């Protein structure tokens, strides 16, 4: 049977699912690690021990314990990102979509959801992997990993809560894929890991980490890169936060042993409820428990590894969306509302840049402000809104990614950069938010191909070319089909620095994506701040 | 006679001079102070001792000892600024242009030449005051003052070379006008001091200095203000340079009096020959001997005086020209040439910014560069040129003056700001240089009216209105006679363009770049 598979660990029974007037195979909730529960909470994940009999893999598994967004209850625009299954610590599972009839040894794509390393689920409606698998005939894998404290509590020196275990869960799902994807018609030698936001950062951390390097061939990073300011902390910062987490729950703080034993006695939701209390400053686009530069999963600073070319050499495809910042300003900055134009006064702009660049001293904030203010028209609420938007998106996403692409390229074997700037005709968020962080995803997953979701014809077409670029990149390492008559996404090179827009207009090639502002964020500000 | 005048210090005989198919009286080289020579070198000026008989004021006096420019021998665009008379240390004279028939108690305008405090003359063809006096019926005065070491050698604490004597010379010329201009038909209660560059700066120093306030009514500042980076130094920096001059002429440096007596024994040119060697940085738009914040001519810091409103409260009219920096890049920056578009490479740009902002550290230089560079097209030679042309102009002239204008307006009684962006049709300098530092002057003095100088008909008209604004301001404190030039206010910050096209009103003159230069960069440099 097409739906029964003999994996290394045990047998698996999938389910046939309809997809655009056809069908394909799905294997949902397949375990790839022993449940990280009880005294195992905060520990490195252990391989799932073999099982006898058939594993029912016909339904999505649990989502990991995480903070649920309740800003807009019942609003589809936000809840579309919330867990849609029972949360549980027993959440280490992956999902596979296999074309029917089963392919021989085809391209694999592994999806690593984002969500600031504090949230995310593999089961969301926007991650339904059937359309992409079916349309591009690839084997699509959806993995999961512990988020928040559960996946990132870092008490360096301790083997009970070493940190980076959520990144280690990802690696184990990858190893799983490497050991078994062949039984599903996938080529373990041609696996592309791709992810958005903390998912794009994860992908890049696997490109850097020596222990993850050989578990994949190529990589795709969307709206996130490993060196993002919010994607990692030092061992000290990691330890301070874990200690503060304990102080927040009246834990014994004599030793890591006692602190850790204490935390393992708290119910999940108890940790979640104080999770945000450990951050250094009041801010936006900052998350509590994230990867740590431990000298193990990450041998040295991300920067030195990047400067010395100490990373996996291969082809990467990555890009950003036009308004990566709006989502965050809406949730945590004064002046912004989802029920208005959110025109920002000069006062709100000032408090806004402070909430956005939390680590900056006075001189630093002055420089940012100077950088994003039109002093001829400084009371213009629209300019102030768009100004703060760009601040948040340039600082947290775009410039850190450009820094990364520019470094990676000196050593890599092929880079393709994109700027997604298409505002969906059916977006549920207000107009001022633009092409929001996370909204190219529905195009990558081909949701526009399901007529009942009301996308325009041209949107279906955009979705089809994006999936084709992705899959084609995945199979070959170049998004372009050889000897094709269509316009060509050119190679990004350190000398030319070319990239394309991704929208419904005919492709356009541009150069030096946001250089001005990125020269500021990547070179100048860092210096100004170092000078102190 | 109309040409014979009894002054307080003595009798003076002027001379009749033609002007636009007509005539007016001219009184040239009237002495307003004892020649500051010999033992008097570097000292405060002493009032001119009265004389018996009649003083021959029919020809221009000597120009003060100064570094003559030889960058372009023969070339008129540069030589028009060099001394056109013999240089001497006996150079403290002033010139008066009086309309004929002699007016009664009329408006006076006193001109103060510039040239970074190291040069300048009262006799240049472009300062001939006959056109302005005749056309507007004002008594026009051009005074002079010691420049370079002779006017600003500063060994604070000594009476042999206290510093600021050149500013004290200007002040004495003002006292003279105050005590005598009435005898020439001028109203001492309606004296306007105006000047450009070091001259525009001087004007502001007299607005600041308590000792100079009651000697004039109003002020006009052209492309210069007191707080310009190049217009002053501290008592220590002043002393450091004075000592370094001695070290350069192998002088005994045991004490101030000894160092001084030694500098007095040198021939004028010997001092001039080592003048630039005392600058601490390798740069442009920087001059060796300049005013010193001594606590006497200037009570406190220029800024504290500005913040506390400690200065003369009156009306002021000032402005800048579009391309202040070009003159300076041409002379001292690589890449620039009088005979080419002077397109600048990225490398000549980096060095050019280091030459323009000599005090800033690396972080500072980065902020400057970041600010004036278009990174999507960083190898554009024209943007690099125009870009460097703005740095030097914004830093040295435009932003220091906008800072001044905004501090002054908080306490003042009326501000009028202009932006001069017309390029003379007959300019001898290359197009890339634009509207150069000092070229509004020919318009303020109405040279466009003398037909043989070949200015367009519309340039004569631009000159005519500029002169009328100046004189009308001088006379009433408002350049408008009952299209208006609106008042500048801290809320609106309005100013006008001064060109051939119909007047246009703008707001917030170069606010973007000046927020950088006046607020951000200073802070950056202090912190780091
Ligand atoms: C494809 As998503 C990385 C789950 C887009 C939204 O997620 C952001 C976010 C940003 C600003 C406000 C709220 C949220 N949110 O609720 O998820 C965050 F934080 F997860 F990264
Ligand atoms: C006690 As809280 C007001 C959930 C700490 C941070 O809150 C952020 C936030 C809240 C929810 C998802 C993402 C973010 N963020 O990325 O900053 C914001 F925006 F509300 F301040
Ligand atoms: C009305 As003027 C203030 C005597 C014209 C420019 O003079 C500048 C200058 C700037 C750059 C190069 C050369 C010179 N120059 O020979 O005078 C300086 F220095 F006098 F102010
Ligand atoms: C030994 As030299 C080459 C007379 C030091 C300064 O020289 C300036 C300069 C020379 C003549 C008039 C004005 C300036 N200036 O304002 O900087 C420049 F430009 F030549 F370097
Ligand atoms: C027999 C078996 O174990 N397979 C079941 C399948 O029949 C059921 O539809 C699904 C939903 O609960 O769970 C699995
Ligand atoms: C764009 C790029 O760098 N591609 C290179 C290619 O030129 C080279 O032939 C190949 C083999 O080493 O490695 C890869
Ligand atoms: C009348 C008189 O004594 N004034 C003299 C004038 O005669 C002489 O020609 C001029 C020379 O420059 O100097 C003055
Ligand atoms: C522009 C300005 O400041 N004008 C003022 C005027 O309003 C005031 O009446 C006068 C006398 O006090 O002083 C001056
Ligand atoms: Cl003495």
């Amino acid at each position: 049977s097409e739906l029964l598979v003999n994996t290394k660990s045990g047998k698996v029974m999938g389910t046939r699912v309809p997809v655009l007037s056809s069908h394909i195979s799905a294997f949902l909730g397949i375990p790839f690690a022993e449940p990280p529960v009880g005294n195992m909470r905060f520990r490195r994940p252990e391989p799932k021990k073999p099982w006898s009999g058939v594993w029912n893999a016909s339904t999505y598994p649990n989502n990991c314990q995480q903070y649920v967004d309740e800003q807009f209850p019942g609003f589809s625009g936000s809840e579309m990102w919330n867990p849609n299954r029972e949360m549980s610590e027993d959440c280490l599972y992956l999902n596979i979509w296999v074309p029917s009839p089963r392919p021989k040894s085809t391209t694999v794509m592994v999806w690593i959801y984002g969500g600031g390393f504090y949230s995310g689920s593999s089961t969301l409606d926007v991650y339904n992997g059937k359309y992409l698998a079916y349309t591009e005939e690839v084997v699509l894998v959806s993995l999961s990993y512990r988020v928040g404290a559960f996946g990132f509590l870092a008490l360096h020196g301790s083997q009970e809560a070493p940190g980076n275990v959520g990144l280690l869960d990802q690696r184990m799902a990858l190893q799983w894929v490497h050991d078994n994807i062949q039984f599903f018609g996938g080529d373990p030698k041609t696996v592309t890991i791709f992810g958005e936001s903390a998912g794009g950062a994860s992908v890049g951390m696997h490109i850097l980490s020596p222990g993850s390097r050989d578990l994949f061939r190529r990589a795709i990073l969307q709206s996130g890169s490993p060196n993002c300011p919010w994607a990692s902390v030092s061992v000290a910062e990691g330890r301070r936060r874990a200690v503060e987490l304990g102080r927040n729950l009246n834990c014994n703080l004599n030793s890591d042993e006692e602190l850790i034993h204490c935390l393992r006695e708290k119910k999940p939701q108890e940790l979640i409820d104080v999770e945000w209390n450990v951050l250094p400053f009041d801010s936006i686009f900052r998350f509590s428990f994230v990867p740590v530069i431990d000298g193990e999963f990450f041998p040295t600073s991300l920067e030195s590894m990047l400067n010395s070319g100490n990373f996996k050499k291969t082809q990467i495809l990555l890009g950003v969306n036009k308004d990566e910042g709006s989502f965050f300003l809406l949730y945590g900055a004064p002046g912004f509302s989802k029920d208005s134009e959110s025109k920002i006064s000069r006062e709100d702009f000032m408090s806004g840049v402070k909430l956005s660049v939390p680590h900056a001293n006075d001189l630093g904030l002055d420089a940012v402000t100077l950088q994003y203010t039109d002093w001829m028209d400084d009371n213009n609420g629209i300019k102030n809104r768009d100004g703060l938007d760009d601040i948040v998106g340039d600082h947290n996403v775009i410039c850190p990614l450009m820094h990364f692409v520019n470094k990676y390229t000196k050593f890599g074997n092929g880079t393709y950069l994109y700027f997604f700037n298409h505002r969906a005709s059916n977006l549920v968020w207000p107009e001022w938010m633009g092409v929001i962080h996370g909204y190219e995803i529905e195009f990558v997953f081909g949701l526009p191909l399901v007529k009942e979701l009301n996308y325009t014809a041209e949107e279906e077409a955009l979705s089809r070319r994006i999936m084709h670029y992705w899959a084609t990149f995945a199979k070959t390492g170049n998004p372009n089909e050889p000897h094709s008559q269509e316009s060509k996404w050119p190679l990004f090179t350190t000398k030319e620095q070319k990239f394309i827009d991704l929208n419904t207009e005919p492709m356009k090639v541009h150069q030096r994506l946001r250089v001005q502002m990125c020269v500021f964020w990547n070179q100048f500000l860092p210096k100004l701040l170092n000078a102190t």
